[PDB]
């Protein structure tokens, strides 16, 4: 169940906002995105640009991954995202995250044709 596209849009996009409204950003979207069901997902970053613009990532600039795969790509302008971050505080059902508001470049593995992420590596 799930297309890795599928998967990185319910992950890493919320086109609904320009930047995260509040510190509790991260928990309710962690929650809602059904990122805490089984487990407290350790690390997360949302997007706030329009799907065509993210997706539009993949046509920019060619990296490599983090584990060394050659199909990344950097986008070339910055992008408003949130970093979602487990805190100290979390323990699972309990979870518990800082919310980091950011503009930065982002980093995705594209797949599959047409051609889109399929998995968020890194915000630089």
């Amino acid at each position: 169940k799930e297309t890795a596209a599928a998967k990185f849009e319910r992950q890493h996009m919320d086109s609904s906002t320009s930047a995260a409204s509040s510190s509790n950003y991260c928990n309710q979207m962690m929650k809602s995105r059904n990122l805490t069901k089984d487990r407290c997902k350790p690390v997360n970053t949302f997007v706030h640009e329009s799907l065509a613009d993210v997706q539009a990532v993949c046509s920019q600039k060619n990296v490599a991954c983090k584990n060394g795969q050659t199909n990344c790509y950097q986008s070339y302008s910055t992008m408003s995202i949130t970093d979602c971050r487990e805190t100290g505080s979390s323990k699972y059902p309990n979870c518990a995250y800082k919310t980091t508001q950011a503009n930065k470049h982002i980093i995705v593995a594209c797949e599959g044709n047409p051609y889109v992420p399929v998995h968020f590596d890194a915000s630089v």
